[PDB]
């Protein structure tokens, strides 16, 4: 059996300690390693929550998973020190239609073959992983526009937005499928899911009724490569019926067809386009 | 403390088994994990030495360091199977002048940085870790050309080419910063280490007597952007006296103003210029 023991970072090593965010799941911070000479990104009784989440990190070690740097857990200070995500969040580059007014299917669908390709390989983890808190802040982008899925703060081993979240949760595993399958329509269409509604209680009654976000023409229109196969994925995606939904590797199994349309340089040209 | 096991991949989950290259550390292989549905490389008493290799790659983790997926130990195969780099190694974007006629300085130096970035993490462990191996064939490109150092088979724990190898070895710390000036020579040059030396062994004699790579208008032109610098860097780098040679501190507290001057856009338009 090959060990690894995640690295101790000395509260003292970690300076610049400028503040990003504040969320449920802690609060982000931006440091510079003294010894690494690299910017850093810092989440910080409830200590834990804490040392479970950097424990999660540290096993689900993917292509597509936030890569932890280390644990700062000092009788002063406890955070978790991971990689700088320099282009922040997904929800940032969709909704930041002022910032980034362009934005190309080739990155698109990209993201979402890789948001599938990370959330496959937890699921495919023994126990799986699941992690029952996606959203488009919680995929982050690199300098180059890859996924790295964060927040695993409420994310648990198979043995305050509610917009992801399955009807079932509601009330008191094809969790992570659901908020695939916002988080798709979300992508494609560019748009807020259930904009039109203030009280979140009401987004809570229409989906627990069969209600989900409008797909037409003015949500997603006809221009969009295979439209139909989309629409499909996610429709069976955010299916009523938690049985009825399908497995992150059937979303592979579609997603690989449509990517393999686009050729490799259009992807590189869509995160220059960008900047 | 938080510890994690090495994944173990069962033979029959690497798909399409391609070959790649042999090596003396081993023979690379393409493969493709039939459970997380990506594409991988794959490496293969002789049992130690990749298992000791192994438990390196996923001890000395970090952003600039080759990713280990995994390990496949069985009685009929053993093998190394880790993230696959698709625009494989900086020897082939370097020689390979019909391929890639125009290499940009901004990458070209983004390159040296994180080189230097990786083995300073490896050096700043607990205890050090020393490459003892660091050639431009170790020295990795992914599809947005960042460095992914490999090859951590000579590599030791501080408790057949021989153009990066300094002149105490041959006969039976300071090393990698040594193998760096000589790569760092290669890399502004373009050209091979003692191309003009047929005899391995006479390669080996001029250095042992204070002979390194040229350094003028012919080898290192003066278009060269902070050429002076760097020239410094490589001759202190390459000095017969290891007590004399830098730390890779040093590299990148020279190396932090030069890449200052670049902007974030060139090294973008640089890569879409091979592509
Ligand atoms: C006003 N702007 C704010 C957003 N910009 C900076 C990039 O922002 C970020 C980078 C980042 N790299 C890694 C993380 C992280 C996230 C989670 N969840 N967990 C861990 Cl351990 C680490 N991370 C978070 C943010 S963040 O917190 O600012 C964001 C709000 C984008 C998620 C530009 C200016
Ligand atoms: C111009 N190119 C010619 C051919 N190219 C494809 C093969 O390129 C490679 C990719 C690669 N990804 C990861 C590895 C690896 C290396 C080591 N050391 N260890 C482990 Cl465990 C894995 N690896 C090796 C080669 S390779 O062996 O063919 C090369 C000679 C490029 C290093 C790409 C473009």
């Amino acid at each position: 059996a090959i060990c690894s023991a995640l690295p101790t970072i000395p509260y003292h090593k970690l300076a610049d300690l400028r503040y990003l965010s504040r969320g449920a799941s802690g609060t982000v911070s931006s440091a510079r390693h003294a010894d690494w000479r690299v910017q850093v990104a810092v989440k910080h009784s409830e200590r834990k929550d804490v040392l479970r989440e950097a424990e999660i990190l540290h096993k689900a070690r993917f292509s597509y998973i936030l890569p932890i740097l280390g644990i700062c857990n000092e009788p002063e200070f406890l955070g978790i020190v991971t990689e700088y995500m320099p282009n922040g969040s997904l929800n940032e580059l969709l909704h930041r239609k002022t910032e980034y007014p362009d934005v190309a299917w080739p990155l698109r669908f990209r993201i979402l073959h890789e948001i599938a390709l990370g959330v496959n390989y937890l699921h495919n983890m023994t126990p799986p992983l699941l992690h029952h808190d996606l959203k488009t802040q919680n995929i982050l982008l690199d300098n180059e526009f890859h996924v790295k899925i964060a927040d695993f703060g409420l994310s648990k081993w198979r043995m305050g937005t509610i917009i992801y979240m399955p009807p079932e949760n509601y009330e008191p595993i094809k969790h992570d499928i659901y908020s695939y399958a916002v988080i798709t329509w979300e992508v494609l269409s560019r748009k807020q899911p259930f904009e039109d509604v203030t009280n979140p209680l009401q987004i809570m009654y229409s989906v627990s009724q069969g209600h989900r976000p409008v797909i037409n023409e003015e949500s997603l229109p006809y221009d969009i490569p295979h439209r139909a196969r989309m629409i499909s994925l996610i429709e069976s995606g955010w299916a009523q019926n938690p049985d009825e939904r399908p497995s992150f590797l059937k979303c592979l199994i579609e997603l690989e067809p449509v990517l393999r349309t686009f050729e490799e340089i259009t992807f590189l040209e869509a995160v220059i386009q960008l900047k």
